[PDB]
């Protein structure tokens, strides 16, 4: 049965206007700004923006990977679909 999001794990995640994204919720560094209550800090593969997301707007890679993993035209996606499967915990500072 589910948990509740934690750092580490793969979504795709959704913003208005653009197509579910390849994603991450991150860690918050020690002495780093923090996420609004009830929000989660959000990497997006292949822009490497951050965004802070509720649940609602967050769904399992695994699950959601046959609907949400195909190539899109827009800028960093196919990048980002890359990175979600081969290194997904990697540093892309």
């Amino acid at each position: 049965m589910p948990h509740a999001f934690k750092p580490g794990d793969l979504v795709f995640a959704k913003m208005k206007g653009y197509p579910h994204w390849p994603a991450r919720i991150d860690d918050i560094a020690d002495g780093a700004v923090k996420p609004p209550p009830n929000k989660y800090p959000i990497f997006f593969f292949g822009t490497h923006e951050t965004a802070f997301l509720g649940p609602k707007d967050l769904f399992p890679y695994d699950k959601s990977k046959d609907k949400y993993g195909k190539p899109n035209k827009r800028k960093g996606f196919n990048e980002g679909l890359w990175e979600i499967q081969n290194n997904p915990h990697a540093s892309y500072s």
